[PDB]
């Protein structure tokens, strides 16, 4: 319960009815300048750009008293943020700034780092950061994430990402630090260090105390619909929409097909998701009020090749592997659509989110989801495809039936859905 956490909330920047407002009760003034885009749908984010003189700018001016009573001891700052395209060699940008007369705090991004800084004065600072895994994010860390910074002058400065502690350092003496009542959201290139980047922000809160990990996680979860499956960037997963389907174990592989067998090939364009075939998700059972995909939904997958649409389906053929057994393992392949929903095309999805990615698990299901018989995975098996006279190894999607529970903890069962730009 949020009740006790909220007693210490001193700023609650939100988009309410196409207006940015402070809902904390302290009535900070909120103003906008330039190109600021408000999202009318959940999560109600605002969007800023880095390019142009009409560059967007959100200015929050707080009541001087409430900052003075709060920030000099212990405080917490939390917010959802998304950056695109957050490439590994990004130049330096200040993004959320509360520095005045060379003192205050500020948040910036540079390379693969998001940085929170206490500025004591012109010559003194103390910073902490989150750095994303470059090897796991060649196309950029372009996903929504939840930041929480906590500070205690008699203790530590900490930063959390999606409810996990990432960095912590003892706060040094910061005699004479003066906190500003103004916070400015603007993507401001730092000169003495290219493409436009966008930043999306929603639910930017400040608390007048140091939140512990438990409360941070309660807050984290209170700001999400955890049964709404997410696409790779953290936005709601949708039916009837094209995605590139990826396996978490094999992000450098795109999805292809060969003789009605789906196979995974190595990407040529490692800095993008723009190769191979796309899938569209089709609802069999779920919430008909919208086209969002939810855990427990029954569904099937379509793939179009040369203007012809196929269903993904679980094959009933014996599988062959060099070393492993293949008991209860079945290839997922392509079959021609029919008038009726055949049992072998049917799956049930569940969200599977991680600190550093948004994915799902996909289970083989019957029409009503009363019989869940397997989980989708991936592996290297021997096939005769195309013109093959001999059997060759292909990396293919599979369903593991039998006692599939053993595979539940495997990242090989985690599937991401990257939205197509076109």
């Amino acid at each position: 319960s949020m009740a006790n956490i909220n007693d210490s909330k001193i700023l609650s920047l939100q988009n309410r009815k196409n207006t940015l407002v402070d809902t904390s009760g302290y009535n900070a003034e909120v103003s906008e300048e330039g190109d600021v885009q408000l999202n009318p749908i959940f999560p109600f984010d605002f969007k800023l750009g880095s390019s142009g003189e009409d560059r967007g700018k959100v200015i929050v001016t707080q009541n001087e008293n409430i900052v003075y009573n709060s920030m000099y001891e212990s405080f917490s700052i939390s917010f959802w943020i998304r950056i695109n395209k957050w490439v590994s060699n990004l130049p330096g940008y200040t993004i959320i700034d509360s520095v005045k007369n060379n003192s205050g705090w500020s948040i910036g991004i540079i390379s693969n780092f998001l940085v929170f800084t206490l500025k004591q004065n012109e010559d003194s600072e103390q910073s902490i950061n989150f750095s994303y895994d470059i090897s796991n994010n060649a196309p950029g860390y372009n996903k929504w994430f939840f930041v929480t910074v906590t500070n205690n002058m008699m203790g530590n400065m900490k930063i959390y990402i999606n409810g996990k502690l990432i960095d912590t350092i003892k706060v040094k003496e910061l005699t004479g630090i003066n906190f500003s009542k103004t916070i400015t959201f603007e993507i401001n290139k730092i000169p003495d260090t290219s493409d436009n980047i966008n930043m999306w922000i929603r639910d930017f809160y400040i608390f007048a105390k140091e939140l512990d990990g438990k409360d941070i996680n309660i807050l984290f979860n209170s700001l999400q619909y955890t049964n709404v499956v997410k696409d790779y960037w953290g936005n709601d997963l949708r039916y009837n929409k094209e995605y590139y389907m990826v396996n978490i174990d094999y992000l450098n592989r795109y999805m292809y097909a060969n003789s009605r067998q789906i196979v995974f090939n190595t990407r040529r364009n490692n800095n993008d998701f723009n190769e191979g075939y796309k899938i569209i998700i089709k609802r069999i059972r779920g919430n008909t009020n919208d086209t969002r995909v939810r855990g427990g939904d029954i569904l099937y997958f379509d793939m179009t090749i040369n203007n012809k649409a196929y269903n993904l389906f679980m094959k009933n053929e014996t599988m062959y592997a060099d070393n492993h057994s293949t008991e209860d393992i079945y290839a997922i392949g392509l079959r021609e659509q029919t008038k009726d929903i055949n049992d072998n095309i049917i799956f049930q999805i569940q969200p599977m989110n991680n600190t550093y990615y948004y994915a799902s698990q996909i289970f083989k299901s019957n029409f009503n989801g009363e019989n869940i018989s397997g989980i989708c995975s991936i592996g290297t098996y021997r096939f005769r495809l195309g013109g093959d006279w001999y059997r060759h190894n292909y990396l293919v999607p599979t369903v593991k039936q039998g006692n599939y529970a053993s595979l539940l903890e495997s990242t090989s069962t985690h599937w991401g859905f990257v939205p197509v730009s076109e």
